């Protein structure tokens, strides 16, 4: 947990809200992001099923109304979150060894642009999947018309409901967190001055 | 064997050509015909298959590699021989029943006419099918873009060695039919004069 925790971004300069809250909402993300990741999403296409005697409509289906699946977008938002971080704690063991080989500004500084970018790659990852995906539910049936498949084909999603809930828990935390890192950077202005 | 010799087109006015010879080649395209029907033409599209999993394929270039069976033109071209020769033995009876309830030039005008109608439609239906099937020989294996088959499919013909056969007996016995219509105008009309 200790690595999670670096990852969130505590830092000397993080305040309580910071520290005790972020932190525990990227762990709570992650961890269920582990938990469905291979569970529910594993066959989402080798259970994808078309009603046509077509060579291929399934899998250009598939790719039509899935251009990236649910968990390798979360995925690839909590890496970049998790970034600037790490990126902060190498600066600051680079800082550190520097001076065992041999100010608080520079660190201050650091740590509020670290935060910023962190809730500017929540808010595209939010905007991006709202693009993608405007409806928080999934439905059972998709009609597909894309080429070799002829005129209009009915295809099956595999598990909508545990998908549509599993969607809203992952939605409702990054909102908490983006509204977190928001609230942060207000209180470490106010701080400021 | 008496009314394929009424088909023949035998008149009170027919030479030995045309009543000794015609009707013999007549009879054996019949005979031919009927052997080779049902035997090894009966399978020509059940046995019709070709190198795809495209549904509609087979059918599409079937249609397209046979728009109409050897057998069934043999059969056409037969009945169109065969209507003049009737036609011309219902104006005899029609003008023997004239007669019993109450010219020779009438009767020899209507043979001659018959059996150059006879010689058009040989000579047309020999047209046609050269046209359809330029060469004698049937192959093995076509070559078949028709829509819906993606780009080109390999196809595979029942019997082509059987039906060369069948094909190569049917033409020779059109041929001796038209040569020997020809020789039996030409000497009526020297006859006449």
């Amino acid at each position: 947990t200790g690595l999670y925790t670096l990852l969130s971004g505590v830092n000397r300069h993080s305040t309580a809200i910071g520290r005790v809250w972020l932190s525990v909402i990227f762990i709570f993300r992650i961890m269920v992001l582990v938990v469905a990741a291979e569970s529910v999403w594993g066959d989402e296409k080798s259970s994808f099923i078309c009603n046509t005697l077509q060579p291929g409509c399934n899998s250009v289906c598939y790719d039509q109304f899935f251009p990236i699946s649910h968990v390798r977008l979360w995925s690839l938002q909590l890496i970049l979150v998790s970034t600037p971080a790490l990126l902060v704690a190498m600066h600051v063991a680079h800082q550190q060894h520097i001076e065992k080989k041999m100010i608080s500004g520079t660190l201050w500084w650091t740590y509020v642009i670290s935060v910023v970018f962190r809730l500017l790659f929540e808010a595209v990852f939010m905007y991006v999947f709202y693009l993608l995906y405007p409806g928080y539910a999934m439905v059972r049936l998709v009609k597909c018309d894309v080429y070799p498949c002829p005129n209009t084909v009915d295809c099956f999603v595999s598990r909508p409901t545990e998908k549509t809930v599993f969607t809203v828990f992952m939605l409702a935390a990054s909102g908490i967190c983006i509204i977190l890192n928001v609230a942060e950077v207000v209180y470490l202005i106010i701080r400021a001055c």
